[PDB]
């Protein structure tokens, strides 16, 4: 029997990851930071799956709360004795909208277009201002929450669950990153060199990058910095997550540890805009959670590359 834990699973992609793994016969620990939302999610999904009660287990988990993280490791040890699959799905954007919320989608569309141009060799990210009457507000508190959730969360939960994952015959970690973690989007030349220098990459180096970013947004104005012009904490945190994916994969070679982008999908975080359904999005992390032994590890896969892997 295989056991999978999914973070941020009361809604969105994480809820659908739980569905798709459970349909494979994997026993899923659906976790969520709010107990009521998670219990209700478990009830709804058990109904929709139409399977017996033991196929889906709820446990509270806030990935920014070190006691919460420790407690779920104790629970898994006592109830199951091992873990086979960890999906680090929980995430936040670091952005507060003012005015017309579809401005969030305007910036997403602009940044995918910019990434395509940079991936094709363009040297510069085009400047962007939105059309509709709204703006993305990026403050220190949001950025800190974004970094602590998106980067420290997966790192700390990975570290807490290593002893249980080591008892699996095929240990799997999937980190739900985003395409906006590309170093092409990160702007900061020091940080791009650090996160890109794989032979010198350590957890200490990545922690240092994100802490310099947070100090910069706290203490001054990012427009004067060499950090990104917008989605700054999203970019930094997801780049840091991708780097930690590589660090962990090298440290735990018997595991397969990968980062993915699910594609642009309709969830609360995107105001339910984007071309993909939430079921379509979850296909990507599920694909890497079921990767056969010997497959790639330590990598970042965007959607189409992920789905083509086998
Ligand atoms: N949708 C897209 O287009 C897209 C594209 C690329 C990457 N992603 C990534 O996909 C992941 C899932 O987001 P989504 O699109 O499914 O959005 P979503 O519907 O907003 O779901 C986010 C989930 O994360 C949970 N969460 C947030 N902070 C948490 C914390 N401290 N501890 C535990 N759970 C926490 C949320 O819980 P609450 O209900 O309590 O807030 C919710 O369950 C994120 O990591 C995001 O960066 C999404």
């Amino acid at each position: 029997q295989r056991y999978a834990l999914v973070t941020g699973a009361n809604k969105g992609i994480g809820f659908e990851i739980c569905r798709q793994l459970a349909e494979k016969g994997i026993i899923v620990i659906l976790t969520s930071r709010n107990e009521k939302r998670g219990l209700e999610a478990r009830q709804k999904l058990l109904k929709e799956l139409n399977v017996s009660e033991n196929r889906l287990v709820f446990h509270q988990l806030d990935v920014t709360d070190l006691a919460s993280v420790a407690a779920v490791a104790v629970f898994i040890k006592s109830k199951f004795g091992k873990l086979d699959i960890l999906v680090n799905n929980a995430g936040v954007s670091g952005v507060e909208m003012v005015g017309d919320v579809s401005v969030f989608n305007e910036y997403i569309e602009a940044d995918f277009k910019a990434l395509q141009a940079l991936e094709a060799g363009a040297k510069e990210e085009p400047p962007f201002k939105p059309k509709a009457n709204g703006e993305m507000i990026e403050k220190f508190e949001g950025a800190k929450d974004c970094v602590v959730t998106n980067y420290y969360g997966p790192k700390r939960l990975t570290q807490a669950l290593i002893p249980l994952l080591q008892l699996s015959p095929s240990p799997r970690i999937v980190n739900v990153s985003s395409s906006f973690g590309s170093l092409l989007l990160l702007w900061n030349e020091w940080a791009k060199g650090v996160l890109g220098d794989e032979d010198r990459l350590t957890e200490e180096r990545v922690d240092e990058v994100v802490e310099v970013f947070l100090k910069d947004i706290k203490e001054g104005k990012l427009e004067e910095s060499q950090w990104p012009p917008h989605f700054a904490a999203e970019r930094v945190s997801k780049a840091a997550l991708n780097a930690y994916t590589k660090i962990a994969a090298k440290k735990y070679p018997s595991f397969r540890i990968n980062a993915i982008c699910p594609g642009y999908a309709k969830t609360d975080i995107t105001f339910h805009a984007g071309p993909l359904s939430v079921a379509e999005a979850a296909q990507v992390p599920v694909k890497l959670a079921l990767l056969p032994d010997g497959g790639p590890s330590g990598c970042f896969f965007p959607r189409d590359k992920a789905l083509a892997l086998y």
